């Protein structure tokens, strides 16, 4: 049919489906688009001239436009849906996202005295486009706030477009560049228009949940010797004098400590530990002088939050380390100096078969050489990299966690797997570009070439609509004994977890690990 | 397709291209147009009858 004013122009899709080991999940959210900057490309700057520190020192610029989010879990999934998904499989990766952007709507609004107003201004357009050859600095997995929200009858704000260039102190070198968006073609809607456009993901290996029934060192056969040897006595014994002798043993089911092994544990960068326990820790505020840092380019860095690793051992979980680990705030938590009852920890237990434990050594070498004069010396490594022969886990993803992230396009990278957690990627989905169309006031009747810098205050919303088909990799596995599963509590409560509350606020009562089911190794 | 209010008539282009020996840039800016002179023709002069040479 012809479209205008009088059709809507695509209709409300927020649904999930399971095929096989397909399944589909399409949202749909209400967004409104204010103006940013009144329509002015701003430098922004900070510098140890003013009360920052060197470290902190940015240059860059503030765009008017806007930009979608949808890089976080939870816009996507109901916890119900992420329940069936955790339970039943083993790994997933996505396939291809479709998106719509449709009845928009545009509000012009006035202040006249103490009082406001607003109508439907028919004639506005605004303006979107998407950059399928990844020309502009690529702003999106810093997990940065305003993704769509979970709870599907909440209306967001659009975050605003910006970005940060190569700085020295708050001023910029000659490498430093620039951009304009209004440089690059761009489709313009009005009332009577949509916005659509498919894409398609590269081949990525299928993220893993699921978490090995056996540890790296015990795949042994608990029952049958080793034939290899060790050395297992520099000394003699029983004598009333000692001397020096070798002896040897065969590794088994005694002793498997000195058995021969295939493998080694992942690459270990030591955190300092933390106690959620507030007596047992230190009594001091250590966290920016002992947090555990990297140093880039003159400028010192907090590494958050570092590469995966065990969060703690066995029964420890009242402690974890400093930056190691991710951390989610409660609902209406606040935002600055939060106690740690308002925000929800994770935790990795599950890998601590493959991978070290964050807050120890990875492991112990010889610093010297011994002699019949010379007492042997060990020694103690706290960060050590990659090794033949080495197996390791990549860090959890949660149901807020970020879906994605760009693989910077350098010479060349190491297994990259995004920190954060997520899918690395060559080409991520494009990122999409809104803005208001500035429509000028009344200018002058006498000529000038001043560019007009008054406006008809505008702002505008409409709908927003995106499918993913996410493909699955079924559980297989013959284990014999119950699993363990992620439920809800039967116990009663005041009130339903992921439901609204007394005033219809939205809340997660705990984050959601991904790894349930068992494998072996 | 048949337009009106609710399309849109044109789709914003500022771009360039190089090909070969061609190269091709386009533009697009956005107008204002007020009203002059309340829709009347009007003479202008000057003259040394004023402070003109």
């Amino acid at each position: 049919g012809a479209d205008g004013v009088g059709s809507s122009s695509g209709n409300w899709h927020c649904d999930s489906t399971w095929l096989g080991d397909r399944v589909i999940t399409t949202s749909t959210r209400t967004w409104a688009l204010p103006t940013y900057n009144n329509h002015l490309y701003k430098q922004i700057s900070n510098g140890t001239s003013g009360g920052a520190t060197n470290d902190n020192t940015y240059f860059g610029y503030s765009t008017p436009w806007g930009y979608f989010d949808f890089n976080r879990f939870h816009c996507h999934f109901s916890p119900r849906d992420w329940q069936r998904l955790i339970n039943n499989n083993w790994g997933f990766r996505p396939k291809r996202l479709s998106f719509k952007l449709f009845n928009i709507q545009v509000k012009e609004v006035t202040q006249n005295e103490g009082t406001k107003t607003i109508a439907n201004n028919l004639t506005s357009t605004i303006q979107v486009f998407t950059d399928s050859e990844y020309q502009l600095p690529y702003v999106l997995g810093s997990a940065h706030q305003g993704c769509l929200p979970p709870f599907p009858a909440d209306v967001f704000m659009i975050p605003q477009y910006g970005y940060l260039t190569l700085n020295n102190g708050s001023q910029a070198v000659g490498r430093s560049s620039f951009y304009c968006l209004e440089y690059f073609p761009s489709q313009m809607l009005r009332t009577g228009n949509n916005f659509q456009f498919t894409y398609t993901f590269e081949d990525v290996p299928f993220h893993s949940s699921y978490a090995h029934s056996q540890s790296l060192d015990r795949l042994m056969n608990p029952l049958i010797d080793q034939y290899l040897y060790y050395l297992s006595r520099t000394q003699t014994t029983g004598g009333t004098a000692n001397t020096q002798t070798l002896g040897f043993s065969q590794g088994g089911p005694n002793t498997m400590a000195n058995q021969a092994k295939n493998w080694l544990p992942g690459p270990c960068y030591r955190q300092q530990r933390v106690s959620t326990t507030t007596g047992q820790n230190n009594n001091s505020n250590f966290a920016w002088t002992a947090g555990t840092k990297y140093h880039l380019n003159g400028r010192n860095s907090l590494a958050n939050p570092g590469i995966a690793m065990a969060t703690h051992k066995d029964d420890e979980e009242r402690f974890f380390p400093s930056n190691g680990i991710l951390i989610f705030g409660k609902q209406n938590a606040a935002r600055d100096n939060a106690d740690y009852s308002d925000v929800m920890l994770t935790s990795e237990e599950e890998i601590k078969t493959t991978n070290p434990v964050a807050t120890e050594e990875y492991g112990i070498v010889a610093d010297n050489l011994q002699q019949q004069n010379t007492a042997p010396q060990i020694g103690t490594v706290n960060s050590q990299g990659a090794l033949p022969g080495m197996v390791w886990q990549n860090r959890d993803v949660y149901l807020q966690g970020p879906i994605w992230a760009k693989i910077p396009h350098t010479d060349g990278n190491f297994h990259p797997s995004p920190l954060m957690g997520g899918f690395g990627l060559k080409h991520p989905p494009p990122q999409i570009l809104i803005k208001n169309t500035p429509v000028p006031a009344d200018p002058p009747t006498t000529f000038n070439q001043s560019k007009l810098n008054s406006f008809i205050t505008q702002y505008s919303t409409g709908q927003v609509s995106v499918e993913i088909e996410w493909e699955l990799q079924k559980e297989n596995s013959k284990r014999w004994n119950p699993e363990i599963q992620y439920t809800s509590n039967y116990y009663k409560s005041t009130s339903v977890d992921f439901a609204v509350n007394t005033e219809g606020v939205y809340s997660e009562p705990r984050p959601i690990g991904t790894r349930y089911l068992t494998r072996n190794l």
